[PDB]
């Protein structure tokens, strides 16, 4: 059960990613909001599942993989196999939501959590129903290669506050950030 959530954290610039890494410096209060976001449900016996494509499961230190007290989906047309780690593999989006009704995943699921990388945030973006975009804002430049797509304002709505979101600027390392809601129905 639960929602179709996508989260994000993008440069000014909408970049999310460089070379395998964070298009910025390590920023531990937005990693611990994303761990925090993405892994709590006050449901016993379910987990929230996470979405990801090959890219993002690989900008994760092996050390982080997998994703402790969720379930593992990669998103993939060219793997062959789950990566070691992975719980699943599905080729689309639909698939993998499909999979969420089987044996195991229609009684274990609780919240999906997209988490990268633009492909999948396309694909869902633009996918019949209910999405919320947790959205953390980097108010600086940086140089990336990977980045999220533009966000449709007037069909994405800004939600002025949103349980367990602060919001107020943030700081660290000296590079402000800001935590935003937007979603959708269709
Ligand atoms: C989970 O751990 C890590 C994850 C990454 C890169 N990823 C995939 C990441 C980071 N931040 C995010 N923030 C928000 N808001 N949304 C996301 N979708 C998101 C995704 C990099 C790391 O270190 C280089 C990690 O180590 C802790």
């Amino acid at each position: 059960v639960g929602s179709l959530n996508c989260i994000v954290a993008v440069s000014q610039n909408m970049g999310i990613g460089k070379n395998g890494d964070l298009p910025w410096p390590p920023l531990r209060n937005e990693f611990r909001y994303f761990q925090r976001m993405t892994t709590t449900s006050s449901v016993e016996g379910k987990q929230n599942l996470v979405i990801m494509g090959k890219k993002t499961w690989f900008s994760i230190p092996e050390k982080n993989r997998p994703l402790k007290g969720r379930i593992n989906l990669v998103l993939s047309r060219e793997l062959k196999e789950p990566p070691q780690g992975a719980h699943f593999l599905s080729r689309s989006l639909d698939d993998a939501l499909k999979l969420t009704e089987q044996p195991e995943l229609a009684n274990k699921v609780d919240m999906v959590w997209i988490v990268g990388g633009s492909s999948v945030y396309k694909e869902a973006m633009n996918h019949p129903g209910h999405l919320k975009l947790f959205v953390t804002r980097i108010m600086q430049d940086f140089e990336s290669d990977t980045f999220f797509p533009e966000i449709d304002l007037e069909k994405y709505k800004l939600l002025p506050e949103y349980p367990g979101v602060l919001s107020d600027v943030q700081e660290e390392k000296g590079i402000k950030y800001k935590f935003e809601v937007y979603e959708k129905n269709d």
